[PDB]
């Protein structure tokens, strides 16, 4: 009962899938980079205590590192509460940083296919006091960039703030003390029915069936801005101070994300709360739409967590947004399979039909090695040149450089297309030119 | 109190380390897709019987996760084992890939600066039946390659077979009981005297004096080619078939070495016994020396390890493997030293889009999206009205060399002020033609 296998829920990258990883993070990190921003790495665990009291009843997913006498350590989660560990221990309070890395966490979903335990997080965030709704707008247009960029078919961006869910609550009649666990069970609301989470919020939860109703009538509501305004003329509303300045930050954004040209992205959504108790003031989801045929980025305004690290309480301001690569490989790959990805840049094999010629193959890949030509041989002493040119097909391999003893006498190499099959003699001096001339460099 | 903290023996990498990470690993990377690798990447944990019983008196030092209720699971100690498991899963027999990720070990050494618990390895590995000898010269090409292109100081390659190392025991008088233990004795003589390992094999490790003397006459031996044409016309050692294959080798080694131009680079060293159990032919460390020079310390190392994929595979079949990993850690500290005796830029940002006047932020934000549109690398500062004294500080800073400044004239006229930071020349630029005029001073 020892069996090869990866742990559950994790998977290997093959050369294929690495390919496709690295097309999807170049796009991804081109827009990084294209605002400006800093990368950091960060260890793959953190002290126990870092991630606990922090993520809220997803706390119970984490994965704990064994006592083995030392300090208690545990995996981290994502990647913004060690963003917010790092802030603090440095006592920085502006900066601007991309992170991509693995992220682990306990999970059992309905489907099982996939790294749904380890899986890549591509995250921006901009830490600071700023003018109000401007970087939160950027966070927006990155995301914007990055899937249309990706070209994985048209999407959708959802967007609430945290203050006026939690005011939508105190208006229905939620105890301040059960926002958190009200707010998590509107999150459910993209797997399962309203009547579902209705009776989970009475039945389980303890509220009451009158209050749970009022909240079905702003959670089913969603538009664009002219809802923002509905909601600011919404009699009982507009009497909660905390709502009323999410909306009238909304009101905000929607002007700046208008002048971005992306507005007609944006799905202004009551019933999106995400999954983490950290968020503050803005929380947004991409999701992917159906074409006829048959969620991917998510983030938000999270202004206390670096105050709960900081030995003063100090607070900083922090904003943004995460990318969820993994069903973007499968796609991605899906249109790869639609229109042959090598997984090697090998420009040229050394070859030779004839025997006793090893030594002089080393000698001339060494030098091609050396003049930087991406360059392989068998390894042979007397390979047939059949399997060879075999060995070229299927690696990709459009050249070929064949010596023989009459070659090495005239100071020339034969220098034959995999894919045409012609061979030209080419004089030796004039080999790296002749293979950069011929293979894009 | 609460101490802010990363776990003991691992780092953050800050923008700066980032930048000088990245710069390595190109070199190193451009080198591996040179000789014509795939790169691979693995989980960051393995199950944990995946683990035990490979790398020998070092499995006491692998970080074991949690009994959670499901699979006991264990941090990767290296990249070689994993790989010898994605071989055997798969059922492969020939695959040349490169791999570059952490390890974890829970080290203790006397040195508690750094990252020594948690540090990346860049390893290299060819797999399967091949002929004698050539892909474990490769390997030895790609090390001088890589340490030679990262410009740090002169370096040397330390060569030996664990059949000759093992022959050698026998022949001087070692029971086959303590060739483990006489071979971590032998593995110190990179860090102590010859007199104190002979001094530990007699006295702590029950050795006769007789016995560690003849050990000494091969051990403290080492050079060239030469030595081992000496070692072949050895009277004793000859007799040893384990032995003279070994050598044998390392003959055929040496003639593919000159002709890859790094037979002068290699010193075939009989001190060399590296620390994992899993060699059975070639081992190899390569050593910075100092500006004979002495030497610094290792900074790459490998081997070839026969017997690896066999143990996963169900039915003990064979796949022949040899490798290398580059220590990047030390290597980090060195590049980073040779920068600060020579500014270093964290961020590509070409242009702030900037203004003097007030009540401008909504025509940034117009002219910083359409910048972003054409794919130019922007920023703007998140303020209503900014003083232009702040932002042209902000560039100094960052290292962006260039301000687009607007006005309500420049909106009218069809123009933006574009300033030069380094330089603090200002033209006149309209506004069709700034794209272009941003990408022809900033490269391409
Ligand atoms: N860390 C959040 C996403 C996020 C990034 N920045 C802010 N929020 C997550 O894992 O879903
Ligand atoms: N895995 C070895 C190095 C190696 C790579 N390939 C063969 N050996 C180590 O970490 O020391």
């Amino acid at each position: 009962k020892f069996v090869l296998k990866t742990p559950k829920g994790t998977r290997d990258y093959s050369p294929r899938q690495m390919a496709v990883r690295e097309k999807v993070f170049d796009v991804i990190i081109r827009c990084f980079k294209r605002h400006g921003a800093e990368v950091i790495d960060t260890p793959v665990f953190e002290l126990k205590e870092t991630l606990m009291g922090k993520y809220g009843e997803d706390s119970k997913l984490i994965y704990d590192l064994k006592d083995q006498g030392g300090e208690l350590l545990s995996l981290r989660y994502d990647l913004t509460v060690p963003f917010a560990r790092y802030l603090a221990m440095n006592k920085l309070t502006n900066i601007k940083r991309y992170h991509i890395a693995k992220v682990y966490r306990r999970d059992n979903p309905a489907m099982t296919r996939g790294r749904y335990r380890e899986f890549y997080q591509c995250d921006f965030d901009i830490a600071g006091n700023f003018d109000p709704m401007i970087p939160d707008a950027e966070c927006l247009k990155i995301m914007c960039e990055i899937l249309s960029s990706l070209q994985i078919g048209d999407f959708l961006v959802k967007v609430n703030d945290r203050r006026i869910l939690d005011g939508m609550f105190a208006i229905c009649g939620v105890s301040d003390s059960k926002f958190r666990t009200i707010c998590s069970s509107v999150d459910k609301l993209d797997k399962v029915s309203w009547e579902e989470v209705k009776n989970e919020m009475v039945g389980e939860k303890g509220l009451a069936p009158e209050v749970a109703d009022r909240i079905g009538d702003y959670v089913q509501q969603h538009g664009g801005v002219s809802l923002v305004e509905q909601l600011l003329q919404d009699p009982k509303l507009s009497q909660n101070k905390q709502a009323l300045e999410g909306l009238g930050d909304l009101k905000l954004l929607f002007e700046y994300l208008t002048l971005f040209g992306i507005d007609d992205k944006i799905s202004f959504d009551l019933s999106l709360a995400r999954g983490l108790d950290y968020y503050t003031g803005v929380i947004y989801e991409a999701v992917l739409l159906q074409t006829p045929a048959q969620s991917v980025a998510a983030g938000g305004r999270y202004d206390g967590l670096v105050g709960m690290f900081d030995p003063k309480g100090r607070k900083v301001p922090c904003v943004g947004l995460s990318i969820g690569v993994e069903r973007i490989f499968s796609i991605v790959e899906q249109r790869l399979e639609a229109l042959k990805i090598r997984t090697t840049e090998t420009q040229v094999l050394v070859a030779s039909a004839q025997k006793k010629l090893l030594e002089e193959r080393l000698k001339l890949v060494s030098e091609l090695w050396d003049a930087g030509i991406k360059a392989e041989l068998l390894y042979k002493k007397n390979p047939k040149l059949l399997n060879q040119l075999q060995y070229c097909e299927e690696a990709g391999i459009p050249l070929v450089a064949i010596i023989g003893e009459q070659e090495l006498k005239d100071g020339v190499i034969k220098l034959r297309s995999v894919t045409s099959r012609e061979e030209v003699d080419v004089r030796r001096e004039d080999l790296v030119e002749e293979i950069k001339r011929r293979t894009g460099q």
